[PDB]
């Protein structure tokens, strides 16, 4: 796989519309892209 670390990126609500960078415990992060890029 995903964006390094984190508990398996793109899973539940984090799958998209990243509710917040908090949903991205790994390398990726919540951006305007509408998800934890």
């Amino acid at each position: 796989x995903g964006c390094i670390l984190n508990g398996r990126t793109d899973l539940g609500t984090l799958l998209f519309r990243c509710r917040r960078d908090s949903d991205c415990p790994g390398a990726c992060i919540c951006r305007g892209n509408g998800y934890c890029g």
